[PDB]
């Protein structure tokens, strides 16, 4: 699947950026770390608290070079939709990452974070080097979410560490 | 995957009968006709014609001893959403067939509609005697909507041959 | 087998126009949508009715582009055997369309509607794209027989988007 | 397939015996010769000689504790059509002998005479030992037509071994 | 083996002609239509009926433009011993077709009427047209012999239609 | 190797704790959730910053029902050799987790994150639940090493969530 | 094939005894040792000088407990025709051994003595022991017969090693 | 293995010719029949009669234009310390053939003498045409010995058939 | 082959003990270590020093409870013969080891020692504990024998390690 | 694995070389015979005394043209801790040899002594000649250490038999 000391598997797909679809493919981020960030699927009864954090820390990950893809295995009229829906409304409201839409679920399969008998993603972390080789893997079972400062600090020393060691 | 006359196969999962999610199986309507019903993916931009033609046309399915079970490869809580989207907004509003939620693509993928590349159904519409045979194979590509009074025709018809030949 | 979202199997083999035997291909209808029509075998006890039904409505099949290719397992010279039976003994009369003997069978493998254990064919109708792929699978079980105004709808339908969208 | 030291294969499908379709098997005529009689198809342009000649000597095989099945791969709704047809017309008329339909061309499979590129059956006797072994296996191409009074000689001729040596 | 409608397999070896070996291959009668005729064993307690038979009407088979190879599992020197054996005492006497020795057993084993368990061949005629497909077929189990007439009816008959139909 | 949502592989082996050899089972702490905890290899010219760090807050982690196994490749000898170095001259000095050796890299390797072309481990951090399945797996590659206060928040979040939802 | 140290093959066949077939088995030879003596055709040009030569002498192979069974791959029509062809004319005469007919070449096959291209058998002789086993083996290429002296000489001295060693 | 009719398999190996050890091949004897001489065994108790019995005899075999090689599967130490060891005491004492050194078992294997259970040859006795084909294979179980007076026979027997016929 | 740390292959085989041949197998040694003693072939020209110095040092082997076997490729015979050869003539004379006879190599291909390209055995030591396993594999090439006072050494060390440690 | 006649597997890895890792290919060596000396793994409790013998007698591997390469499967980082470890507490002090860290245990691997069930090596020593050819093959099982003036025997004598025979 994705091994860390490997190369990346590819991603390409149809996001949603800034509130319309956009078919963004990897090599669209070369250059840059990528922090692949599987959430399971769409219009949960729980609070999108984890993609809004990113969303919302999306100045802390321009800073460090980084993009952060929003990946999950729902269609992107579904994504569009619940950006669209009003954060009061248990939905996303302003998004300012990639969600990414894998339907194919193959960018999850390639990730080993799909859960193949539910078809939804593991919630799951991966900082990509600009090399286009994973470095980190930080996958959750779907209760417990993901931390911003986490990838922040991991990020960041993937970014110290490939500059001097 | 689903030869007209061979068994039809089992479909099994959380649908949406009345706004909420009920875990559907086929074995629940053994004894009916079963009106197995693909459209593509939820939230679409064209307005959804064909499954409130036949969300408001289930006393005639009802009528008919049969079951009308729309099926999407997206997963429940999109089903749940755009059901309870306002009809004026593009979505549903009533919806009174179980809107069958294929997440892991296995349904779709039984019946032949699935498009593997894009993880989306055919729409398609196959009719199961309540022997639990298929019986009919209607399969449109993703333009071409089905139609609610072809569906009856032929439903009633296989009634009708069934009852006497 | 034929797969509605991929190319259509070819056809090709002795039909019946006009009274005579042509040894037609697909290839003759290039340019048109194909409405390949299965109907089981000849000379049946029921009479005719959906056969004889397209063969009337043929110009309604002229007028949008479309070529109806009623194919059957039997040999060519039943087909002509049945055209040329007078349509108050059961048989057909007047015929103006192909009707296409597959009597290898290779036609009906290959559009699925083959019935292995009795060497006829499913009630079928498909219909092929002028690019050549196909775009409409009905099938039905050998007692409900084949529609029109349903195969023009979806026609059509086929055909409008096909020029819009 | 039929190799004439061994034993014959079995046949089973739909008849047509006195005008009306039976579904005869082998069985039928244990303890009898069977004389196994392909002919390619119905309704040739060609006149039926060889059936006719063999429906009219039906008496030389019922002396010789032998049935003459006549087999071709048509369904058996032609050959009710055929057998149906007056002579003068073309057809048959009279028919004194079991005029077997095998559509699903796996009689003429198993007996070697299938011409699987044409779906029809070469122009094949066979006759089977009253043991149900194969004794006698002659099989013309398509142009040349078997005669009856070789036949009942080498039937005879396979009774009188059979009784003595 | 040896398809009727498929090319014949090619014979070749010892046969014994006008009373010495001369190692005759198939080819040596191209442009010819071939009558190979298996007989099963040299020296049998039965008299050589069918082959004096067919060796007293060579001049049959030299009108219609066909050689009779009648060929047996035996070596050419059992085959140059009862051909020179007087008929009175068993014998051949005089022989007038080439008595092709298949010693190896690869000639009756091409042409499917070897018995593999006791080495010899079914009691065969098969009609090779000159072009070099086989047409004709007539394969007896080792009581019942061949006739003459019967060869040369299709014999002709497969002359007359390989000339006009 | 080790999937998140499937069974955890098994671990055995020699472990060092309190400064001794103990050959601990991953059965021995049944009833516990577990922080397998890669470290890549003994005696770096690194500080050994993050297992130090695990140590030293061993407290968090008897409090939360689970037990860090800190696993190396290197051979328990190595292991009981840099517990025994003194902390000032890069040793680890106390240490209060199972320094566990994975000589043979088998639990490395089930585990995924054994480097197998320098026989190393990658950086990982794995949460078996109490059931024995994994839940989280956080694998760094070899520079950026993990943070305790991380392991500590996904490590509780597994608890609160297995104890309500 | 036929090893010396293991067990020789089973021979079973109609072979000629006093001038009639008599359908031997190696079984009825148990408790001897067995020459088993294959020479190639019948009816050679070449004068038989090693069978005549062996048949003569069969009162040395009475005298030490064996016999020998002259093998050839032709039929027992052909042997029993010159056992009973005069030896002034070329033939056997008085032939007192079993002169057994391989006409399925598989007891030539068995003793490796088999020319597969040709059908007939090397000139052979092998000495079974009483016990079933093979002993000795002589074969020859086509030209050079077997000597009796030879075989009386080795019979023998494997009657007097099995005797004392 | 090594078939009479076809090629003889290639030997080569350190032989003993005249008290040293030569390293001799197959091909040093080209233009010469070869007389393959496999014994079992070298020191045995028994007197070694045959090859005594063959390298006295020598001059009968270079009349013949034939080289014999007395193989074994002991190595050419044991082959030179016998030939060594004076007549009187068991041993050879003057050896004017080649005494072949099989040690790796390769020419024994070859020649199907080789008794692979004990590692050692068959009696064997091999004539090799000068075109290097075979033509004559004795093999003896371990007791009988081979004769001269036999090679000898069959040996010009081959030559006299090569010469005329 | 033999791993060291797995059991020693079983051998078993025709020895020369005390001037006679005793046919051994390793199980006449159980209770024992076995120091299984490869030496290349018999009667070589350089003197055979190793071999030697292992049977006068015979008493050396008795009093650590061991048994020298030493082996070659070589049949029995020729064991026998230069154990009887006088040693001033090159040969062994007094023997006080099993000299095993590997004439079919079995034993040294277990062992690994086998050179299989010349029949013959590495120059090899093989400690096999009296539990059966090896322990230990001293393997020479060709021209370096093996030393007594090593294999005293580590015999010893091995009998002083399986007693304490 | 590493046969001895045959070539020696190469080795390249880092070692420790007078206090610091080299990364040492077995090409350093070219034109020396090599001693693999494969010791198990490090900080054993017992005191290293082989390691430390053959460390304190590099001189007399240095007048043989060799060089003693210690190999272990434990990683540099260990091997450099235990050379840097004083001796009297229990470490290796001065060490004058390659200290070859075999981590991926692919050198133990292809030279037997890998303990798989373990992870380490087997106590081995192995002389390959400076053509490359291994030569020598001294594998004990882990009690037994290998001595100093063994090897040196042994490998003065590969070479004197070497330069002379």
């Amino acid at each position: 699947t994705a091994t860390v000391r490997e190369a990346a598997p590819q991603f390409s797909g149809q996001a949603v950026v800034n509130g319309a679809i956009k078919d963004i493919n990897m090599n669209d981020y070369k250059g840059k770390y990528i922090v692949l960030f599987f959430y399971p699927m769409d219009f949960t009864f729980v609070c999108p608290t984890e993609i809004i954090a990113f969303s919302d820390r999306h100045a802390d990950f321009e800073k460090l070079n980084t993009q952060v893809v929003a990946v999950s295995c729902d269609s992107v009229y579904s994504h569009l939709a619940w950006v669209n829906t009003p954060r009061k409304k248990g939905g996303l409201g302003e998004m300012h990452i990639p969600v990414l839409a894998d339907k194919s679920m193959e960018i999850a399969r390639d990730y080993g974070v799909l859960i193949e008998e539910s078809g939804i993603a593991l919630r799951g972390l991966f900082i990509i080097d600009k090399k286009g080789i994973l470095r980190h893997s930080t996958i959750n079972d779907l209760p417990v979410g993901r931390n911003v400062d986490e990838a922040l600090r991991v990020l960041e020393a993937f970014q110290y560490a490939d500059e001097n060691g």
